[PDB]
């Protein structure tokens, strides 16, 4: 039943699975999980590959020689395994010097130590083969109003994309960057919010066509924002680059629940468009167990991520195929949504008498948009139940 | 005491101070006031001048002959007291044609008179000497994830500015377009739900330089989000056309409050930001005085508008200019953000052996930031305890 | 497929299938509906019984002619289809006169009249068989801190609940009371604001036996609250008179979906609920058609309101039946949670030295609690995918 | 300036100006504070007393030679310096056996182990001469609906309480309880959410008049509710035995920011009330600075706490001293709201024609409440600019 195969690009992070369960309130529930280890077992539940923070897979302080022995022994099991490694991205936000941020950081000399812990990093992603560069920058926002000139800090951080650009560009490396939003937590506002904000920002780089996207469905749920329109405005843009997949309950603390936890309607919409849209990216899972579980239990949660996917997948494309769904789809007008609103142009529109001077208001007004029967085909096939 | 003068640019929409008091569960409690009494009561206050919906000043589905009649006697009104209008927008919610949208409607023959309508409001605001026309699509949306397929609806969103951008370039008029965003209500959820959605829009548009945004104090506090943040990333990327002030006591329905209820300090932030950036736009209201109120309360509340914009510029004013502030914001190190990370350029940096090699970690680390008694300062003078 | 029958105890209020779709921000996109047509369509789809306020089947400032007249034609269609009224409420927040409130205006003439205007409808609602009286106390409140002192405001329902109770009681009537919360809207801040809140006032009212609560799903959910948890705790203190069933996306104003829209995995673990407490009151929905939709989607949208609370009660009770659930359920010691913790007494327990003195506390942390497990079983069973 | 001295009986937790300032994503940025100095800088400042949870005086495991070593040297801070100990509680949520509660686990040896610790501290905290003992169930809740049963809960809950209640009866102890809510974080959602659903738990104990509540500003502030408020309902019950003071901006993680910061007229209406009600416990604050901060940095912001109330103190008693304010309370009718309602009882309600056949409804709806003229002296005062 829904069993994944490495063809379905299902990818974990080694800080997902690997959480110890440390909380604001609480020490770690569970042991350290060796990388190597995560590797196999991920591998035998049907993941794809793993993603890593430079301090996930290196050891913050170590050597050039333990740095490459722990390098060695990580490729040893993607080779094992034939996992993949797509992503990869820094940690900026663990370690105390960050606490006013990286990029952004009032004092200038953290904000050239974050830049050049960052580009060590992207030289090893590039080595171990992957694609895309994220950025989550937690630390970069304020918990008062005087503290951050948001301003001055738009300019810096727009400094240190344009210099990562310059470095890939120099290099010859084929990586494109995705940046994270996140509305809130650590910091009790964090710069670039949401997706519209990042994709706003994007456009004032350099070279924007290096530059997009990696949203998470529970930071833009802390917003209290549609997960599936955002997706969409980013598909719209062209900026899509990944996506994390996760589970949330409302507003409040990010969750980080297994898909398909959460909002299950708003997971249902997001895996029709993806599939409808032909994004080939990873399905990426930025999840953590929770600490109430033992090592059985992140491994039960991990495969629930990736069945839950699945489910999705098959109701929505049920959904799509129905004929009655597609008659439904007539009866709500949403062919004429697909159509132009003045392929004539402009000076047709203005000479056309039935567009305003005839046009029947009253006519238009009383029209039915039938939006409640096509809802309840929908939670008909999600549920199974047509 | 704090006495406004038309110089302070404050302005108000006929929509405001007119408010009747219906809400989705009661009648109306204040009777209609006629746009010229309107005028007469908001010159004596000392306001600049007023907004206008075509549907607030000219009764929908008039004549071409009390049409002229009703502009005429605004246009009187206006010469008696001295009174602008700087900005106009069209009304597409309340009618029931519009319960779909009007530039995003299902239906393309709506989105075609949802075009009509607004374009010729667009030659009323250019003849009564408007500088900037605001679009609020409040209801374009939808409460189910069917109904709407989101990259349609951006195609036909966009389709519909660029025309207006075609109008006016046509006409030769000096006007600028301003996307107000809004997350929920009417609709259960608005595309372009915050002003990162609409910057990024506004990137995608054929004349980009012709459009800006309209924030809302109490639309992004819907959100959950920092106002005086999300302006300051406006003005970064010089698209702060217009603004709408109010108040908003957090995530809930639209309040509509007076400017200076609702949240404070985040009232203190922005009017701050506003003096510090030199913005010399209007500063509109957009709020609604409760129902409890009769005709002299709709007054006194349209006052505490203007009051309390002047008695924080003063506080703000006053924090910028102690001396014990300069010093605390040099001791947060607000100068160092100010300065370039790396104007040295990349290879200088990569190079710099203080960055990274030799860059003592724990001796930055330690470093505390002293943002609370910075923040206690801006407090003091808030509240006049210095 | 999942036909209900008069046996499910389902029930409408005239004013929602009746809703015009009157907004803050748009006229009414359907004529009124009769409600004596509104009772005939009712029973078609299956439904028990409907409900009403007194406003909305005798309209407002009625003679006694005409109200005799209207209660007769309503009368009939109940005898002609065999539709109950189990539960009628008093319109305490429309007309002007309430613009402050009902039970808690600053105005003491109009705490008089809400008083009476609520008797003469408890007798008409004994008249027509309802076993509950409701009380929304929706203008209970404030915008502002000066303007309500909660205390006397508090003083005030509490004499106004209890007058009716001693009427009740006077007149020998078999009727109970049930008190429904809200947090806010339409004013600022709602009095009782949640079930919590409302279950701790009816602890000081004179005869708390007659008195309950009726929780509605989206008015929880506007405080971001658990809803199951909530109806839980009602149901422990024994007064769960009535319930509203709708749906809600979220922390917004309030949306009043059809049952089973919003958040679905809330209403899964509601109807295991309230079917496993044996819950023996009437199921009600509270909901509001979309004005998007015409008469034939108002139909539409109360049909799938009972279709999805069959479909849930079908998957909750497969749940619960499932041999491997519950075996699960003792995995993670549910059995446990049913069983006293200290039975034996305050000295045993004292005394006892395997529960501190000699407990493992590092064996028992060890423990996984296998809730991910279970909840994925759950997952599984409410989608069909066993 | 707004100096504090002991007789203002502020009160700050070990754990609070102790705060390492380690997160969900991040290390500790500052040492460990030794409770004695914390006793002696604390004393410095003004304060009254410091309170504690056991494992915060006693670090966890310790021998009985240990734990009377650490008392002896916290009980000769405390006579060095004169501070009091008004309050305790105990740490049931940092220790992995605590994972899925304390008094409601589902293993019924930790809910026994629950009971030990706390009876241990509980002689403790009498021992040093506390009057009030908090209960905080943080781990007390469920992220997943199958894992809970919450009517079972609910009676574990009442189990352990009632329990507490015998052994301080059985002792002769002259201390009382006080429950705190929360709504989430660090559960998915935490039993007795809010204010009000502790205050209805409290009626259901054997000993109710052994037990009130302890609400924290931010934990309302967490669901969106208006604090005041929730405080004025526990000042009507009799019940509120104890205050956590602290800011918060919103709906999102627990802030803790120091009180005065978050929401500042929300704190104004607090601090009129308790003052107005002559509410006589400490003034406790439970909050952390900011981990950006060093220990300079502390302490400014444990004496910006002091300072922010002392300075609302003095605006809010400026307010009800005003005359002008004392006759606005009489135009919105706030002396009205005090008078009983029918006074002369129900038949006599029933037989005044003025209460409803002869009531002029239309002359009352026309009456302005002044609401918004009232508000605007408010905030004149707190602003100190009449
Ligand atoms: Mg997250
Ligand atoms: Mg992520
Ligand atoms: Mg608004
Ligand atoms: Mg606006
Ligand atoms: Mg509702
Ligand atoms: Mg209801
Ligand atoms: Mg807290
Ligand atoms: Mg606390």
């Amino acid at each position: 039943n829904y069993q994944p195969t490495p063809e379905d690009r299902f990818t974990f992070g080694l800080w997902t699975v690997g959480w110890q369960g440390r909380d604001p309130f609480g020490d770690a529930t569970r042991r350290a999980l060796d990388p190597v280890e995560s590797v196999r077992r991920l591998a035998e539940l049907g993941a794809h590959g793993v993603t890593f923070h430079d301090d996930d897979l290196i050891p913050f302080g170590s050597s050039d020689s333990e740095r490459e022995e722990h390098v060695k022994r990580f490729r040893q099991a993607l080779d094992d395994t034939g996992m993949k490694v797509p992503m990869a991205t820094t940690n900026l936000f663990t370690h105390p010097v960050f606490k006013d941020g990286g990029f952004t950081a009032n004092d200038r000399d953290v904000r050239r130590y974050a830049l050049r812990k960052t580009i060590r990093n992207i030289d090893l992603a590039v080595e171990l083969g992957a694609e895309t560069y994220v950025a989550w920058g937690g630390r970069e926002g304020a918990e008062s109003g005087g503290a951050k000139d948001v301003r001055d800090a738009l300019d810096r951080m727009k400094e240190a994309f344009d210099l990562l650009g310059e470095y890939v560009t120099s290099q010859g490396y084929d990586i494109r960057f995705a940046i994270e939003p996140k509305p809130n937590e650590p910091r009790g506002d964090i710069l670039l919010p949401t997706v519209g904000h990042a994709l706003a920002f994007i456009e004032r780089l350099e070279r924007p066509e290096l530059y997009g996207v990696n949203p998470e469905v529970g930071h833009e749920q802390m917003a209290g924002l549609n997960f599936p329109h955002g997706i969409a405005q980013a598909l719209w843009a062209g900026k899509l680059f990944h996506i994390d997949l996760n589970g949330q309950n409302g507003i409040k603390y990010d969750q980080d629940l297994r898909f398909g936890a959460g909002d299950l309607r708003a997971a249902f919409w997001l895996v029709d468009l993806l599939e409808s849209a032909g994004y080939s990216g990873p399905r990426h899972f930025d999840f953590k167990p929770p600490r109430t579980e033992d090592f059985d239990g992140v491994w039960a949660s991990a495969a629930g991520c990736m069945r839950n996917y699945l489910i999705l997948k098959e109701r929505a494309a049920a959904f799509r195929a129905d004929p009655e769904v597609q008659e439904a789809l007539r009866a709500s007008r949403l062919d004429e949504l697909a159509r132009p609103t003045a392929a004539d142009g402009l000076q047709a529109l203005l000479d056309d008498r039935s567009a305003f001077e005839e046009f029947d208001v009253d006519a238009a007004a009383a029209r039915g948009m039938a939006f409640e029967r096509l809802d309840q085909l929908a939670m008909d096939h999600l549920l199974g139940a047509r």
